[PDB]
């Protein structure tokens, strides 16, 4: 179940079952103010010319930085969801881990805004995304 | 598979088992100006609360642009990598398919740039994809 | 007074003096789903090496998108503000005019966005904003 | 003026003259990593609703960020320009100064990328930019 917030009872869709769980992104550290997150390189991460597709790290990115923010105003009877996400791709990762490490610099009433570093296993800096979550009230 | 442009005699993975295969796109039309996909939802394409993740408008997106920028300039010796997607989201998508237009906006020397938009079954606009496409001379 | 609507008795800062009225921008067409504004290009636009800085074609673009959401939801009760600008920059200019055309593509409750192209004398396109503007009940 | 890298003997536009001159950016520290400038907020800074206008706090980012770069490529042979310029706006500023803090986070061979951090008289943190900054051969 990746170690995601354990917020609700009942989630619609099974985390395995998930484009996260099927790609195998696992959750290691959350804080109100950061998290980290982490997957191994697989097929399934790439695209054909062999690189982990961008669409991964906006992936693991966004996953971050929602559920970090679920995982304090869930109880406080709103939903967060990804509002925007501006990737920057700076070096292709061909193999190995890509890790995440989301910093919250914004929580706003409607807003959080996290930016989220993503490096491969030597430790270099292959992309950042800044994620820019929505906060409403929840819908009946 | 998935009627990506054939440029070269093998790539280093097969698409079936990208994660472009994985969660089914399918690219329909492809011109130098203006590409389409799409994809049904299956819960592969979506995140624990039941939405397509955002991180599938953003692999459908840029595997459009990029591989439509690829069927130009493969030839004429280059490479061409998603170097930004900055990718906004305004109503989710929980089922039927989700179908992706870009638009050619510049084609610089070195940079692309395309627009795509995400549209559900009713034609509604869900989800918008600038994508800035790198063109580099290849290296082996 | 650069034609922007007219929807209050009183504005804090008087066009002319606005950053705005100082590099001298004029709204030329506006209505709920597009509107159109232009500058003619002196040093005050410009950056030290001569082109227009970057930050001219992010506030003609800001103001105009803006300014087209408070035509609307002003005598709603509610204020618009810029919340986020991506702005991409393809072509310099370097004397001239700068032409901007906002064209809306979602207006939530919320959330508004609108495309803006920027287009230099001969039409060609030199830049574009995608400005999101959010919407919030008026403070007392 | 504003304290920028000298780096040419002679300038197409002197800065006083800029939008940068005009609305009364200055530069405090620049090293090849980081740089600092600053901005007394006064009318022409400001948009007609008495706000900082989102193009001014782009304005400071994309000449921090460019002007950085400029300081380390010009001797290389190298021109630098803003590529694209992602600001999001987090709380408005209506007087005071804004103070920006460029830190580079890549730096590629065509690409460089700076973080702008934009903070009001209380340290609070009001806009962030982040700016892409292109490298390129000079022509002349
Ligand atoms: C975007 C947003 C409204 C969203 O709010 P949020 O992320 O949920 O943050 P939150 O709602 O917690 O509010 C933070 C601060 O925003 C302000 N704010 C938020 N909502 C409101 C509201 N309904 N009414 C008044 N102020 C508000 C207020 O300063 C608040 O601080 P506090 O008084 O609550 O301590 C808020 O982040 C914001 O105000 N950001 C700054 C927007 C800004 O300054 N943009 C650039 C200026 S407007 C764009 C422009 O350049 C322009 C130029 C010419 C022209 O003719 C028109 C426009
Ligand atoms: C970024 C890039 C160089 C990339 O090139 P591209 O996407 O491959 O397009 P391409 O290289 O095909 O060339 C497009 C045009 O850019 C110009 N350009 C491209 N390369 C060069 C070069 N090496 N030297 C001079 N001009 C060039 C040239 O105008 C070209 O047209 P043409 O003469 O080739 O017909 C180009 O898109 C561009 O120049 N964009 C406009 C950049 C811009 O104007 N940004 C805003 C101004 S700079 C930022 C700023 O505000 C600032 C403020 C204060 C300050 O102190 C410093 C900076
Ligand atoms: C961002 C926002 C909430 C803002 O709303 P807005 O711009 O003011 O638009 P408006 O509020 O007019 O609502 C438009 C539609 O949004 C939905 N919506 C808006 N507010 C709400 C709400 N409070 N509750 C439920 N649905 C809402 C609803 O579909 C609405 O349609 P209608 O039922 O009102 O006709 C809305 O545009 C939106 O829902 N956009 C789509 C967000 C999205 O789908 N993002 C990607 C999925 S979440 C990110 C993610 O990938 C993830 C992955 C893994 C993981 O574990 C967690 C997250
Ligand atoms: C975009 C750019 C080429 C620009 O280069 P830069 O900012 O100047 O950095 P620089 O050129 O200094 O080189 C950085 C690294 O990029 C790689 N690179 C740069 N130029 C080249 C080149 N001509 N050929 C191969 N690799 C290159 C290389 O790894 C280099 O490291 P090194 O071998 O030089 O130490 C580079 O930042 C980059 O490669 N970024 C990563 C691009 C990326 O991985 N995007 C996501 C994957 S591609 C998009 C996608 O998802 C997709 C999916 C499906 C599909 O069918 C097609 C595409």
């Amino acid at each position: 179940g990746g170690n995601l917030p354990d917020v609700a009872s009942h989630y619609p869709v099974a985390y395995e079952q998930t484009l996260d769980g099927t790609v195998g992104f696992v959750i290691d550290e959350m804080t109100p103010e950061r998290a980290t997150a982490s997957v191994e390189v697989t097929d399934t991460l790439r695209q054909r010319w062999g690189l982990v597709a961008g669409g991964a790290y906006c992936a693991l990115a966004e996953m971050l930085a929602t559920e970090a923010t679920v995982a304090v105003v869930h109880e406080k009877g709103m939903m967060a969801v990804g509002q925007s996400n501006h990737t920057s791709f700076f070096r292709p990762v061909k193999e190995g881990h890509v890790r995440a490490e989301a910093v919250r610099i914004h929580a706003g009433s409607t807003t959080w805004f996290w930016d989220v570093s993503l490096r491969d296993d030597a430790g270099r800096l292959c992309a950042v995304s800044s994620m820019s979550i929505a906060v409403r009230p929840r819908r009946d």
